[PDB]
């Protein structure tokens, strides 16, 4: 990953799991517990992987479970660093815009590699959102969704539809139902 995102993860882990757990885990991979990560740095995905593995060991929580929790809380962290994205009224609009934001950053930020988050309405009160990535952060993705619902104070039901790997790409499709109708058939 790029530096920006790893910065948020470290912060979120600490908020979640305390300072000693994180300090220790970063040292285990040879990092400085209080490393200053710059946005445009490139960070070894395997190093991150080993960090989270250590957090798993120290806390006794399954790594997948940690990512789920990290995903939920990281929305709070990210909204504090980058408030403008969260400035809108609605959860649905937030979610529907995310794919565009991702495409744009791939273009703007050298080396940046965010997943596709393809969203499309499937009923008056529902969209499908498909995560597509070379990485595979199924639990993180799901966590982010819940965190978003939490931030926007809009209850949603999330049901997983498809999960699988093809051609080196991990995919996860969910159906997200909103409380009220948000879509309308309008003509082509
Ligand atoms: C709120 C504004 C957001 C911005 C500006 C943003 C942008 C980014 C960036 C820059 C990365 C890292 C790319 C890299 O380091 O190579 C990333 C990773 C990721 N983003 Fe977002 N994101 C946002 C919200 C979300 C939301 C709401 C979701 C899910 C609904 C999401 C899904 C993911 C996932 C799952 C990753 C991990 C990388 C992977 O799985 O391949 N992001 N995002």
């Amino acid at each position: 990953m790029k530096g920006t995102i790893v910065g948020t993860w470290i912060k979120t882990l600490r908020d979640l799991y305390g300072n000693d757990v994180v300090d220790e885990s970063l040292k285990s991979v040879g990092w400085e517990p209080d490393r200053v990560i710059t946005p445009l740095e490139d960070i070894d995905d395997d190093e991150v992987r080993r960090i989270f593995a250590k957090v798993s060991e120290k806390t006794g929580k399954n790594v997948n479970e940690i990512w789920r929790e990290v995903g939920r809380q990281n929305i709070k962290t990210f909204s504090e660093w980058f408030p403008s994205y969260f400035a809108g009224r609605r959860l649905v609009n937030f979610l529907m815009m995310m794919d565009e934001v991702g495409l744009q950053l791939t273009k703007m930020i050298k080396g940046a590699t965010p997943p596709r988050l393809i969203a499309k309405p499937v009923a008056k009160d529902a969209i499908e959102m498909e995560y597509v990535s070379k990485r595979k952060m199924y639990d993180y993705f799901l966590g982010l969704i819940e965190g978003s619902s939490k931030f926007f104070k809009e209850e949603i039901s999330v049901e997983e539809v498809e999960r699988g790997e093809k051609d080196g790409f991990s995919r996860l499709k969910v159906r997200i139902k909103f409380k009220n109708p948000v879509f309308e058939y309008k003509k082509n």
